[PDB]
Formats: structure tokens, sequence, C-alpha cells
DNA sequence: GTTGGATGGTAGG
DNA sequence: CTAACCCTACCATCCAACC
């Protein structure tokens, strides 16, 4: 059982110097601008050359304007890069049907029945990595190991542009040596639970009676972490579908008044209901953002599929019942759309 | 004695 | 308006309905 992890370079800055070739070498940076006053919003993403100053995912764009003035700062373009995305994602499917495509620009290949061996894994990877890099002039990491969790972390050791297998030694080592909060799934939360603790390492999760563990992380890391260090981790490759879509909205102003609020709401109904596609919702949830940047959110679901006449009428109730419940002002606002026939 | 809906917490793209 | 966009997956908790 050989799983490879296909991850691309700083996406959204590289599609544009793709695009763009003169912004090849100097910094990059691709900006979600939010309408609320000049220059607001945050950082989607960065190439290299900008994150050598501190410019990352999630900074605002007025801090990462005072620490890189200089550097290029571009509107994200969502549409150029999921066509890009496509296009590489198909690809891949030219090398194993047997593809899980995990987000926008990272994607899982079985590919047990296509090599042998890790070296000949390896090779498959450079193979992959030129295609890719011939057509689409996308340069990417590849991570190799017996299962999704490893060949995610082999990818993270190895960006960017790199290649790396972990192979049952490497595997065994890792559930030994490899600080706990690098496992994928393992945040800033849960590292701090397993501190206080006294677990560090993979392998210390069989050393501790398991209700402890459970009774502080909870039941389904708790089996994850201990399945990862007996070395059974074995959840196989398997085709995603959309369990949810949605949209929510960044307000020029805060509010409460549900007149200044319901356009920003319909909005991303209106989105929401396109990217839908033919699918048909049982359940709608309206989130909203407030002032302190704390999500609510107020829901309902249907004994049957809803229609965008009916998604307009609940979502107001919604709103109106979040307003109701709550006395903060709103910040953003959006709706969430699940549960498909 | 277990669904499952409503809501919120966590993680990561 | 004075920083915090953005989209999705999975899980925990509290709560009801079933039977
Ligand atoms: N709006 C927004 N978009 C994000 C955010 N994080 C990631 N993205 C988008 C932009 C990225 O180009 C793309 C892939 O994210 P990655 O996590 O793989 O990092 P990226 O490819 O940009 O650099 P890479 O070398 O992996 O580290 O998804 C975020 O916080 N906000
Ligand atoms: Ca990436
Ligand atoms: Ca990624
Ligand atoms: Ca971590």
């Amino acid at each position: 059982g050989i799983v490879l992890f296909v991850d691309f370079d700083y996406f959204y800055a590289q599609v544009e110097e793709v695009l763009n070739p003169s912004l090849k070498g100097k910094p990059v940076v691709v900006c979600v601008f939010s309408g609320r006053f000049e220059d607001s919003g945050a950082v989607a993403t960065a190439n290299y050359e900008a994150r050598k100053f501190g410019v990352k995912a999630g900074i605002p764009i007025v801090e990462a304007k005072k620490i890189l003035p200089n550097a290029v700062y571009l509107p994200m373009r969502k549409e150029v890069y999921q066509q890009v995305s496509s296009r590489i994602m198909n690809l891949l499917r030219e090398y194993s049907e047997k593809i899980e495509i995990a987000s926008i620009d990272e994607a899982y290949l079985d590919i047990s029945d296509k090599v042998r061996d890790y070296r000949e894994a390896y090779n498959l990877g450079l193979e992959i990595k030129n295609k890719i890099l011939e057509k689409e002039k996308i340069t990417v990491t590849v991570g190799i190991s017996k299962n999704k969790v490893f060949a995610k972390i082999a990818a993270d050791m190895a960006k960017p542009n790199g290649i790396k297998v972990i192979d049952d030694e490497e595997v065994k080592r890792l559930i030994r040596e490899l600080d706990i909060a690098d496992v994928p799934g393992i945040g800033n939360i849960t590292a701090e639970k397993l501190k206080k603790l006294g677990i560090n390492k993979l392998v210390d999760t069989l050393s501790i009676e398991f209700d402890k563990l459970k009774g502080m992380i909870g039941e389904a890391k708790a089996k994850y972490l201990i399945s990862l260090a007996r070395d059974e981790y074995n959840e196989p490759i398997r085709t995603r579908v959309r369990k949810s879509i949605g949209r929510i909205v960044t307000m020029k102003r805060n509010s409460r008044n549900l007149e200044e609020i319901k356009p920003y709401l319909f909005r991303a109904i209106e989105e929401s209901y396109y990217k839908l596609d033919k699918r048909i919702p049982k359940a709608i949830h309206v989130v909203a953002v407030t002032e302190d940047l704390d999500i609510v959110s107020r829901g309902r679901t249907f004994p049957h599929g809803i229609s965008k006449e009916t998604a307009y009428s609940e979502s107001v109730k919604l709103l109106q019942k979040i307003l109701e419940e709550d006395e903060r002002k709103i910040r953003r606002i959006g709706v969430r759309f699940s549960k498909f026939i």
C-alpha cells in the first residue's frame, strides 16, 4: 500500500507568476480585499520571496504593507486558480484513477497497482513533477509513504519543489522522534493538552491509559493518534464528495439593521446557489461573524429539498433569529447549504 | 440505547 | 473605517424523539 501526495507550491502566487513572468524572482502577495477601507482584508498567500519578510496567509494587508511596502499586491482571482487546478487534477488522473482531491491544491493518489516499491514510487513522483511543469508551468511538492498521514508529512518536510519518501523504517523512527504537533490534525489547542499531559511523541500515546487521553483530547483524535502509533492507520483513498457549499461576505461597516445587512446575505445566497449546480440541499445555515470576530449561526433542516425561493425566506428568518438572540453588531454575514439528495 | 438536529470548537486549505 | 478574508471537513455537547 503506497500513497503518493501532491501539494502545489505557493499556489495562488505561483499561478500569477506563470501568468505574468515579469513578477518571478521578486516579492508577490495575493490578497483578499474586503471593501471596508483602503487596503482592508487579508493575505491569501505569498511567494517565498515575500515569506522571507514575514508575509504569509492570514496576515492583514496593511500589516503586509508595513513590513513589505514595495512588493507586488494582486487581487485574488479564484476562478483562475480553479481552472489551473482542474487542469492539474486531470493530469494527475492519468497516473491513477484512484485519486482523492483534498483541496484546491492537493490530492492523494493510491499508486499500489502502478509501482512495485518505493523506488518506483519515487520515479513516478519525478514523472508527475515534470509533467505538471511541462503542461502548466507549475512546480509542486511530492510526498510518498504507506499512508495519507505520512505522505502529507513527507511533503511538509520537502517544500517547496521537493519530493520525499518516508519508508517503513522512517515511519517507525518518526513515531518515536517526530514532535506530535507535526501530526496533521494536531493543532494549537490539542498540542497544549498533550504537552500538559507529557505526550510529546506519537509513541507516548500507548503509554497512557486510553480514558485519560480520551478525557483530554476527545475520542476521535485519541483513536487517530493511537492508530497512527500502532502503525495500523490505513484509511483509504476515497473520491471526496462535497458535503456543504456556502459563501460569506464582509460588510462595508458593522450593522444590526436587517435592511442594511439584507443585500449582503442575498448576494451570498445567489453565489451559493450558483455553486450548488443541480444539487438540492435539505439544510440551510445562516452564519454571522460579530464585531469581536466570534462566529455565531442559526440553522434549519427540512424533510425536503430547499428551492431558491425558500432559501431567501428561511434565511431572513434565521438572520433575525440571530439578531434576536445576540446583541452584538454584525461584521460578516453568509449562508451554508448542506445535506444534499 | 442510539439517531440526529442545532450549535459551536478545531484544523487546515 | 483604522486588523483579522475566505471555504470546507469532521467532531463534541446538549437536547429532543424513538421505542
Ligand atoms: N483566502 C485565503 N486563502 C488561503 C488561505 N490559506 C491558503 N489559501 C489558498 C491560497 C493558497 O495559495 C492555496 C494553497 O494553500 P497552501 O496551504 O497549500 O499554501 P501555499 O500553496 O500557498 O504555499 P505552499 O508552499 O503550500 O506552502 O489556498 C487563507 O488563509 N486565506
Ligand atoms: Ca501548497
Ligand atoms: Ca496545500
Ligand atoms: Ca500542528
